[PDB]
């Protein structure tokens, strides 16, 4: 619980709790605008949104690892 909610909550760029494609492509490489190859980031977020309208809410990523 604590490590996954810490990581996803820094990852949400405030977003009301939701993460989109441009937020992940900016924040992935944590020091400013560092995301170097777009294909690595696009593959990881497309496999982590299971349906969720296309942009990830906090319960999806954590139930995907933590499911209870």
């Amino acid at each position: 619980e604590e490590e996954i909610l810490r990581a996803f909550k820094v990852f949400d760029a405030n977003g009301d709790g939701v993460i989109d494609f441009d937020e992940f492509k900016f924040i992935m490489q944590k020091v400013g605008e560092e995301p170097l190859t777009d294909a690595e980031v696009e593959e990881a977020m497309k496999e982590a949104d299971e349906d969720g309208n296309g942009v990830i809410d906090i319960p999806e990523f954590m139930d995907l690892i933590k499911k209870s």
